[PDB]
């Protein structure tokens, strides 16, 4: 529906489903095992993963698609900080998946911003 302030929830749910199904998301689906990779938190202040993003959305714990988008960009910025090289196949996966995410999130955010203006301003 046009001007739907709720539309982003289904749009983001769908986008996360497509990400989970993509081979490029394998390294990012689940929290890094901090007992297995004991220097991860020495480098990364704020871990993030797609399972936490999906669970947060399903819980209603995101206020806006902008909040969800910040957590997804954190997955990718964490990967760029923790991988040691552009030679890393994990880094390459993160760049492909990030480009895909940025392609689809832009219209979610612009459709939400328009809906929110309507929500606040309409007299119908
Ligand atoms: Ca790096």
């Amino acid at each position: 529906m046009s001007y739907d302030i709720q539309a982003w929830k289904k749009q983001c749910e769908e986008l996360l489903n497509l990400i989970f199904q993509c081979e490029d998301s394998e390294p990012f689906r689940q929290p890094v095992d901090l007992l297995e990779y004991p220097d991860y938190r020495d480098i990364i202040d704020t871990p993030m993963d797609f399972a936490t993003v999906r669970e947060t959305l399903e819980a209603g714990n995101y206020e806006s698609p902008m909040e969800l988008c910040k957590d997804v960009r954190l997955i990718f910025s964490n990967s760029k900080a923790y991988t040691p090289s552009k030679r890393s196949r994990i880094y390459s996966m993160s760049l492909r998946l990030s480009a895909f995410f940025e392609e689809h999130i832009s219209s979610v955010l612009s459709d939400y911003k328009s809906a929110l203006r309507f929500h606040k301003r309409n007299t119908i």
